[PDB]
């Protein structure tokens, strides 16, 4: 997260860490057993890290659950970055309390303007590079599909919307992948893609999410 603020410690409590000998990717969960995270961020031999503030110290709220199954989506194209999904499965149900939560799943999508939070313990320097210890947040409105697809040209499908700051400054950036872009206590995004981090008139570019929930639903009931 690039221009972001310190979250504080497990005030996330939905946000993941997707480890494989170090963090990856993050993730969002969505019941005891899955997380929602990007299939770009696809691996095997995935450790599902929740209650993480810090991700290289352990702090004592931390649950370290291996993944028993990945799921992408039967539609995604890693070229396009179109259907930029997958669900994780783990091997025991994670314990729930105030700082290991699940997140909510959307009923209908959200529009331009809705403010949503963004986090990720992703690079924090859109020129350099600095990766953070402790989660990161970002503030950021949706923005309007026309002013997204100008922005890329060619690039937008109606399963991806942008959120930011056209201006720059302010973004998700490498390493809060798959993390979760949350709408008035729904997920509505998934940290997808972007030209570069927090450039002028490149925003963030996220997974959609309402238009999965069917999906995600009727996976969860057969797996
Ligand atoms: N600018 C972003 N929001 C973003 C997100 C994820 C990866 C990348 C870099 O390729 C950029
Ligand atoms: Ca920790």
């Amino acid at each position: 997260i690039v221009g972001g603020y310190t979250c504080g410690a497990n005030t996330v409590p939905y946000q993941v860490s997707l480890n494989s000998g170090y963090h990856f990717c993050g993730g969002s969960l969505i019941n005891s057993q899955w997380v929602v995270s990007a299939a770009h961020c696809y691996k095997s031999g995935i450790q599902v890290r929740l209650g993480e503030d810090n991700i290289n110290v352990v702090e004592g709220n931390e649950q370290f659950i291996s993944a028993s199954k990945s799921i992408v989506h039967p539609s995604y194209n890693s070229n396009t970055l179109n259907n930029d999904i997958m669900l994780i499965k783990l091997k025991s149900a994670a314990s729930l309390n105030s700082r290991v939560a699940s997140i909510s799943l959307p009923t209908s999508c959200a529009s331009a303007g809705t403010q949503c939070l963004i986090s990720g313990w992703g690079n924090t320097k859109s020129s350099g590079t600095s990766y953070p210890d402790v989660l990161k947040c970002l503030k950021a409105p949706i923005l309007s599909d026309s002013s997204c697809k100008s922005a890329y040209p060619g690039q937008i499908t109606s399963n991806m919307f942008c959120a930011g700051y056209l201006e720059g400054g302010k973004d998700s950036c490498q390493g809060d992948s798959g993390g979760p872009v949350v709408c008035s206590g729904k997920l509505q995004g998934i940290v997808s893609w972007g030209s570069g981090c927090a450039q002028k008139n490149k925003p963030g570019v996220y997974t959609k999410v309402c238009n999965y929930v069917s999906w995600i639903k009727q996976t969860i009931a057969s797996n």
